[PDB]
């Protein structure tokens, strides 16, 4: 029973241990010593870890052990794609494999608390931490914060392989303003619920252990002194039961952001909800004289301790401190064959094929595609993704050896061996400024600019390019072009690189563009000009390997858009699920004099959300609807037969959205409250069926009920969100 | 008493009357949107018309005001309603760039003349003032606002209604005001007109209501319903804003009335059908229903169905009849009705000397650079020059008549307003010859530039090649002295339904100005626009840029009189001009995050920055040049400590350091350091417009008082708090001079 326990605990504690709990500090073993060390973070070594545990258990008063966090994104040493490139998997057993996976690999090494999932929704693909999250979509984004959870901490937590989890970043902090990291959050309540904070919710509701406050403001306060967020929304309204850590310096950052002094805003992030600060030594330098000025109260710091206790207490760590420090478990868990195997398998299956259009190949012959192809001849890989070893993996890969991962070269040249030759040329750098480049190739990313021009550099690549039967162009951003800090005004392939693109487009070979991005990008001309585009986001540390696989038609790609692709950067923000307006313009009909419509660009994404083709075709039969009224206490089924009418046999995501028609507030033209990744042969079918409920049809009104209202639904499936079958009933 | 004789006048009405007065269907040749009214002759005949808008001219309006007189029952005098936005026939700038002005009394003036020429001819009803903050230059519609700052869009809103009002309407030359659009409306999604607005409660009164309750403090006679939703029902049904807020909160005593079929927009919108939606709209406290027909005909339905009530009906319905009486309409029905007026109050000499005045007033200088113009004479700016020899004026905006008003001029005689090219002609008899080419057409695209130039603006695009047009203009060009390049938009590439995604030049355009820089004569950028334009590469590449918005039918004069220095610029920004689009929403008034980026020290990681372009705009909140330069000494506050009963005085000395004499805009912003909740890291909460002869000094004071400290807090209540303050003070919102005081209990 743990609240014996922590109750006899917590009566043997100084003011000074208690506070100290709350320590997630950056001397180590002076502060360890004194009882002010609650846990640390990214410490990587099982060896190091068990050290610095041994001093908590035997050299403290108490010997209260420490916790110890690592950001486990999508991977620990085996590197699974960029969460935004996982997300358009749409497998929610993958997802939660990959958790499991990443758990087993950081557990070997000590690890018992990952700072994940982030969760953060985002319409505006200006922000760099897009690559982080799971794309625009509440529904999806809840979905996969559930799986990612459980992956990670299991039923609850007591095996030797299961970590703590930690959603990430509560709340809001996708929606900072002109997509710049860390900037100015504001919006309604109403658009917070209905918009923002279902996978926030999801996450909790599925037992995650902690939860870690953003950096942004809402409502004018920093979210880590904002108490209706902390205790109201998350412990009030969900019933969160663990514990808030503080972002990085997230308390010593709200005297930036202007509400007070480190004691001051110390005080107001515990009484709002904050349980462990990060970084700041704002609690352990500042709350005991708060609670001698009576602003803090002793109740207080007993709630914060005791939830942080019952978080150690909950991982088995007052059980077995070394439960996590077995120093022959490395050799057996981390950067194992199967785990690379299936992290190369659902790779493959995180890719978007965006285009693969007819190409005249053989002179004669009806246009064919250029995906899939025979690994034959000789295959040009050119551009400055091509060779880059360290670039794969992605942002958040900190614990990942990065220059063991194969190159796109490296990858395909051992897939080819003795069958094609493979032909490399850098054709460019990662962008003419080289200030910049150096900037987006921070943490070891460089790609070994030299002196070679731009003109140089791309003459070599025409020679090798003039050499081939098919042309690779491995272009776009490089890894750290996305992640924390990396917000882009532009969204570009960049400037050398696209107009490298277009040289190799002039030599008349055929042109597969294999982009690498942490983001949407806009990518008009290139949907123009280049045959086939496979979107390989960051495919983690056997990337390489799946986009073999993709281009020579080991996988047929089945992955789908998570996040709208705009046009350019003057349609921010553009998402699926937007309101009607007052004056909506009509399909094809732009361009509209006082119509909501702007003068140069018609309203459409280049590539909606859920969009995603395949080597195979599928047709959509009309929707079966079982009943065309139900009631309160009622339930339909929504039925469509799906066929695989062309030659190969391939993975389709079924799409399930819902219109509420009338609303007494205005409602989205549709939200995705359904989906279902099934696989067919060729000439197959199968009919799909969805369970539609009143609780999917709620939502939160003008008043913040979470309400179902009377009135017309209109149901659409399809194979994104724009191509859709249609019906309708009515709740009654 | 008005009580009395509208309590015996609605004693008399039918329900079917009362709900006539709430009626506003369009007529006239004037197009402000879509749907179209029909039968308006026996709808009047009936009583079920309580207004009409966009009929043009006395001699008309005089006909339907008598039908509505005299063969109505009840002889219930109409209201007649026009968009006069920035002028009648003589046209001042467009709102925006009159905006740069930052003089209350100018802009006083020409909504006084505006009242004095749209009353001489029948109008009794402007919708104006246009008052919606934007943070968002995609938005076409920031040509009609004051720009991004609440406080002074605040001032411009009183400006505006006091002149077109006066003290209470009763004279036959003073209208009735009609602030816009209540409430959010420049805060749409992507810039895109009409698109959703969301935001917090505290961001709405702190950030963009001032200039709505300005208005209504000002004695404003009516509101506008906007077009946007606001938490996820449309203003026009919103009851929050239009009775809580509205009333409740500022007590406003006049009518609402919607926007063009803002009522049936409604059904779009989603929120049910036009019976419901009507419905939701009165019991909101929207009393007019401008062209949707929501009202008349599904009004006395819902009053039998209980949707409506009697009370409801009868106190819209007493708002319109309140109106009508307090502009005089019930004791003389043709007040406004004077047939002869038009030939001695409309389009005068003393009307378009004032536009003149005003618009080269509005003019921001951008650049002004040396150049070296002959070998071993010293370098000076291009600006101003004496006229002489061969002056070029090149571009799609150089002869373009209709152009030259600007959006929103709806009463306006297009094709009357002097060219640039014509202006300069008229200014330069005798002194200098004036070389003409178009140089361009207006964007490559031929169906952007139709769409563009829409209403009668077209610049008569015709069958030439980009070479043709390019050809003849270099060899103007090369035979010139100096060019005058007339480039950027057309006057309806802003206004309603003109949203843009890119900010450019058009292509063009910016390649003429290219080849143009490259034939080696000094090049002035006379930049036409109705909204922040993205400029670094003219910036960079330009010697001299003069932002003259849309100056109004009067503008080729006054252009003349800033390129010849008859006037000297004092025009500053009142939106910030962007580097990129991918930058929006960019605004002087901003949080400072929690990892603010230190000046100087782009870029950083793990500051608030982006990877490819600094956080500041190419030209900020506030920014103008002259012909001479000013030089600001240390503040002096009077007290370093005041509590909440107190004040202090803040004083700098700001001298003329140039050879010419000119007007400066002292502006003063205050920082609240620290808040309960994050406070801007500046706001501006005064400014004087000083005109300093060369080497002149004047110290310039501004009184601090607690209640300019006073902002809305986190439970929305209106609060200065205890704390210390930073007062800064200089010639725009980036280059200041900085002090401190301390505000106590
Ligand atoms: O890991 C905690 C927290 O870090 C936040 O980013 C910090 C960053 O911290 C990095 C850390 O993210 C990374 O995992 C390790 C190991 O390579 O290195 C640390 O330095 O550091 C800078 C300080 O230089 C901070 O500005 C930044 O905020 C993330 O925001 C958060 O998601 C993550 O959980
Ligand atoms: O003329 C009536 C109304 O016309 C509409 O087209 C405009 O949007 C309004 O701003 C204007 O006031
Ligand atoms: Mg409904
Ligand atoms: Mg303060």
């Amino acid at each position: 029973d743990m609240d014996r326990f922590i109750d006899a605990l917590m009566k043997k504690m100084t003011v000074e241990e208690k506070i100290g709990q709350l320590n997630l500090p950056v001397d180590i073993a002076a502060k360890i010593k004194r009882g002010e060390v609650g846990g640390l973070f990214n410490l990587k070594g099982v060896e190091k870890i068990r050290d610095v545990q041994k001093q908590a258990v035997e050299q403290s008063r108490l010997g209260i052990p420490l916790l110890f966090g690592m950001d486990v994104i999508h991977g620990y040493e085996t590197m699974f794609p960029i969460p935004l490139g996982l997300s358009c998997t749409w497998d929610m057993t993958a997802i939660e494999e990959s958790a499991r996976i990443a758990a087993i690999e950081a557990s070997a090494d000590g690890i018992s608390w990952t700072f994940s999932p982030m969760v953060d929704i985002s319409r505006d693909p200006r922000w760099g931490r897009v690559s982080e999250g799971s794309g625009e979509d509440p529904f999806l984004g809840a979905m996969i914060a559930e799986a990612m959870v459980l992956g990670y901490q299991g039923k609850d937590m007591q095996r030797n392989d299961e970590i703590m989890a930690c959603v990430k970043h509560f709340a809001l902090y996708g929606a900072g303003e002109g997509g710049r990291d860390y900037n100015t959050v504001d919006m309604s309540r109403q658009r917070m619920f209905n918009e923002y904070m279902l996978p926030y919710e999801a996450a909790v509701e599925a037992g995650v252990g902690s939860v870690m406050a953003s950096f942004n403001e809402v409502d004018g306060v920093p979210a880590t002194a904002n108490k209706w967020l902390m205790t109201d929304v998350l412990r009030g309204q969900w019933g969160f039961n663990g514990f808030v850590v503080t972002n990085y310096t997230g308390i010593s950052e709200m005297i930036d952001h202007g509400i007070g002094d480190l004691q001051t805003v110390s005080a107001r992030a515990i009484n709002a909800g904050v349980d462990m600060d990060m970084v700041s030594e704002g609690f352990v330098s500042t709350l005991k004289k708060s609670i001698q000025e009576g602003k803090v109260s002793m109740e207080t710091l007993n709630t914060a301790c005791r939830r942080i206790l019952e978080a150690k207490y909950k991982l088995g760590l007052f059980d077995n401190p070394y439960k996590y420090c077995d120093l022959k478990r490395p050799a057996r868990d981390i950067f194992t064959k199967a785990h690379r195997d299936a992290a190369r398998r659902i790779a493959a299956e995180s890719f978007v094929l965006l285009k693969n259009d007819n190409v005249t190949l053989r002179p004669g012959t009806p246009a064919e595609p250029l995906l899939p192809f025979n690994p034959k001849g000789n295959i040009a890989v050119i551009g400055p993704l091509a060779d880059s070893r360290t670039n794969m993996p992605g942002t958040w890969s900190v614990a990942a050896v990065l220059d063991r991962c194969p190159s796109l070269v490296e990858g395909l040249k051992e897939m080819t061996a003795g069958k094609a030759n493979i032909l490399y040329a850098k054709g460019s750098n990662l962008i003419s400024d080289a200030s910049y480049e150096e900037r987006a190739t921070m943490f070891g990313r460089s790609l070994n600019r030299d002196n070679r021009t731009d003109e140089q550099l791309l003459n070599e690549a025409l020679t090798v390019a003039n050499q081939s039967d098919i042309i690779i162009a491995a272009l776009g951003e490089s890894s750290e072009m996305s992640g924390e800090s990396s917000s882009r005004t532009d969204l570009n392939i960049p400037d050398v690189q696209q107009n490298l693109l277009k040289e190799l487009l002039k030599t008349g070979k055929p042109v597969v563009l294999v982009l690498f991005t942490g983001r949407p990008l806009t990518l008009t001309w290139e949907q123009e000009h280049v045959p086939a585009i496979l979107n390989v986001w960051f495919g983690g540390s056997e990337a390489a390997y799946a986009i073999g696989d993709a281009l020579f038609g080991y996988v047929n790609p089945g992955g789908k858009l998570t996040m709208s692709f705009p046009k350019n950067v003057g349609q921010i923000p553009l998402y699926y699920a937007h309101k009607n307006t007052g004056r909506p313009l009509a399909q094809g009909k732009w361009f509209e004099k006082f119509r909501s419509n702007y003068l140069d660009v018609d309203n459409e994404p280049l590539y909606p959300f859920g969009y995603g083709l395949s080597y195979t075709t599928f047709s959509y039969g009309d929707i079966d609807l079982s009943r065309s009224t139900i009631d309160m206490t009622g339930e339909l089924t929504a039925a469509v037969m799906v066929t695989n009418t062309g030659t190969w046999p391939g993975s389709e995501v079924v799409q399930l959205y819902i219109r509420d028609l009338v609303g007494s507030t205005t409602r989205p033209v549709k939200e995705l409250k359904g989906f279902q990744k099934i696989f067919l042969e060729p000439g197959q079918s199968e009919i799909v069926r969805f369970k539609i409920a009143p609780e999917m049809l709620r939502y939160y009104n003008y008043d913040l009920q979470l309400v179902a209202e009377p009135g017309e639904f209109e149901v659409m499936i399809g194979t994104n969100s724009r191509d859709v079958k249609s019906a309708r009933f009515t709740l009654k």
